[PDB]
């Protein structure tokens, strides 16, 4: 049984505080580290920030730490809950909170305990975490599916100077035969990308953003896409590597229109595009480049632009700001046929049970699921076991640079090695990895 | 006893392959991950790289992995060595290699096994790794000393565009009272530094180098030092935070002279400085800024410039490229009075025993020891327990950004919490933390 629950403050990949939870059982101490999330959030679970400008720039998690230590811990020990019954753990946490967006205790305090329990349940059951996570989600286990990693290589929009409004350019080595191969291939494209970048834009152009990709001063989408196609080519992996985009269009949505030069800041309003004109630009890009996935193509409440686009897209369309891992939000997206893949961010909903529940509903509607990292990550490898337990066949966990990213990619290499012949690489079937 | 030894290839913070070793005993599986090192090296232990340009850009470690699996493992199991006898483990590894620079098996293959053993010895002894490492080095344990972190915030030289020839600017919160405080303070200076940088040099200026600091296009040392003094000021930590430099002067040493504008590339040769003129520029800097440590002020074989400088420096002088963690090199440095602190890079010598031996000799000569990270780090936290076991009172493990860096800083926070009153923060006595 659980004899102790403790929380301490530690730091995320950006140097901002985050919550670390330690759970003690008769089998040892189990720990989890929460990724940074939102402290203000409609439709999303809110993490709790101290807000004291005189400490950590107002990003402490001292309260959140107190909620775990002074509130949950005492209650949790007394409840004497079976960690194996994940739903029981989560229903307990939720009831303790009593808010819909975990704003009383904080999503950060709750998640930390929710993930540590699953670690402790695995230990107790004597199986690898991915296997316990597969038990919980009632996923097929013969074979297990290793996912295609969607590696961030280049960033624009709010994460770069230059005129480029699209936010993230990813490469996906769908052509590989094992996870180890896709990771090698992906790292070689990445390294060629850096060489080219430093050569065409300067030494500075070689530094990395929060997730590990470059941020040269780029003017257009073609410009960026051309750079990546050169890097794929230069690495000799043409045909084996596809492109993924994250438009994060909520960022340049203004007055019912889309401003492709939003950094302008004298943006010719005559050039803003309507949903349909935007869909024509994506169609163009899609014809010239090997794009297989497009995330957040339209704004988070622009329902009709999604539906319209969806009808003729023909590639995977990922909902991220549109669904913010919110089931009420997912059901609507499903009903409106706005997309066919969900970006899953466990800390956006706050509990393991609700995160598994959100993927199950997506799967039932024929949607694929892309498990995802946060901007402010940690050394914790939880999402690697989660992607395999869920059998989604696709993960977005950054570039092949910075260990908060590589920790997860390194964990996928171990799992693959351990499964032997009981594992298959999703490949070209990343979309529907669950039905493989 | 040791029943198994396995190695697998995994990735470092830069996306380049590295060796991971797993050691099995009756107490479980113990793992270590080696930082990337040198494959070509005079005076240093050489790690082994596959060199096959068609895979990982010729940086595979497949051979190194084979050396562990096919060569050491079989021999190691049969030798039936006590992991508690660290010297016995290391003498065994070394004898198996039979070269002076571990060029037959590779420093990367050997270190991986050398560090995993110490993990397994701790387990067996039932103590925290730092405590086992203190037992091995015959270090004082009452109290334990937590170190002042020398955080990289800004880089120049070969790591940046601009004319600035000095390579690394560090902040050291010697004024803090606990490790947790120094880390908070340090992160707040860092974050202010980023805000200022992005404001004065542009959004791009905000991206990070391999270690987590910024790399704006800076022209002079005063320029950079002025920026940091503003960030300290803006964070409100004036007086509590000091500056550390890493000149990496081997990089602009040419024709017996120092070229401060080596990126020139029309460097006015009339402006190159002799050792003594260079010492006058450092003296200047030292008078205007709160500099408490200077690493590699003169070139790696410029013996007389070191001695001369040393005589009137009055602050800590760190040997890094001068000693390359080589004891023959350290003895000479000691005898010539070229410096009074050693940068310790375990993978530069290849074994735990030799790394402890190199620190012990430094200490005996009255030198301080700065435990250090590599450019290509991992999620492994070994150097955090090492810095505490050695009682050095100072560590250089990057900026408070990128988890290959924060993993170590996060590990120091846990150790501090666990020691309670049995721990002291080195503070202003970082230099001689060992004699505290
Ligand atoms: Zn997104
Ligand atoms: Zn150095």
């Amino acid at each position: 049984a659980v004899s102790k629950v403790y929380a301490r403050s530690v730091y995320d990949s950006r140097g901002n505080p985050t919550v670390e939870v330690e759970l003690t059982t008769e089998k040892g101490v189990f720990r989890s580290i929460v990724p940074s999330g939102a402290s203000t959030g409609v439709h999303e679970a809110l993490e709790m920030r101290d807000g004291d400008k005189s400490k950590w720039m107002g990003k402490g998690v001292l309260h959140a730490v107190k909620n775990v230590n002074d509130v949950i811990a005492p209650a949790f020990v007394k409840a004497n809950i079976d960690v194996s019954d994940q739903k029981a753990v989560d229903d307990f946490l939720i009831s303790l909170d009593g808010t819909a967006n975990k704003s009383k205790l904080g999503a950060n305090a709750i998640l930390g305990v929710s993930l540590a329990a699953s670690r402790a349940a695995a230990a107790e059951k004597n199986v690898p975490l991915y296997k316990h996570l597969a038990d919980l989600s009632k996923s097929k286990t013969s074979p297990y599916v290793l996912p295609v990693p969607f590696l961030n290589v280049l960033n624009g929009g709010s994460h770069a100077g230059g005129a480029l409004a699209l936010q993230e350019f990813m490469i996906a080595p769908t052509g590989a035969k094992t996870f180890a191969e896709a990771l090698r291939i992906g790292s070689e494209v990445y390294h060629n990308l850096k060489s080219l970048t430093k050569k065409r834009y300067g030494a500075s152009a070689g530094n990395v953003g929060d997730e590990g990709g470059v941020a040269p001063n780029i003017q257009t989408a073609e410009e960026a896409l051309d750079l990546i196609v050169d890097a794929i080519k230069a690495a000799g992996h043409d045909g084996k590597v596809k492109i993924g985009l994250d438009c994060a269009s909520s960022e340049f949505f203004k007055d019912g229109k889309y401003d492709l030069d939003f950094k302008n800041p004298n943006s010719d309003k005559s050039k803003w595009l309507t949903g349909p004109q935007l869909a024509d630009l994506y169609h163009s890009l899609m014809k010239r480049y090997p794009i297989v996935s497009i995330e957040d193509p339209f704004a988070e409440d622009d329902w009709e632009a999604w539906s319209h686009f969806f009808k003729t897209a023909g590639i995977q369309i990922v909902a991220d700001d549109l669904t913010v891992t919110n089931p009420k939000r997912i059901a609507t997206a499903i009903e409106k046929k706005a997309a066919d893949a969900l970006l899953l961010k466990v800390n956006q909903i706050g509990t393991l049970s609700e995160s598994i529940k959100a993927a199950q509903d997506s799967f039932a509607a024929g949607w694929g699921v892309m498990v995802s990292h946060r901007s402010g990550e940690t050394e914790d490898t939880f999402i690697a076991d989660l992607v395999v337990g869920l059998r989604t066949g696709q993960i977005k966990t950054g570039a092949p640079a910075r260990s908060e990213r590589l920790a997860k990619l390194n964990q996928l290499l171990r799992i693959e090695e351990e499964l032997g012949d009981n594992a298959v690489f999703a490949g070209e079937n990343f979309h529907h990895g669950d039905k493989l």
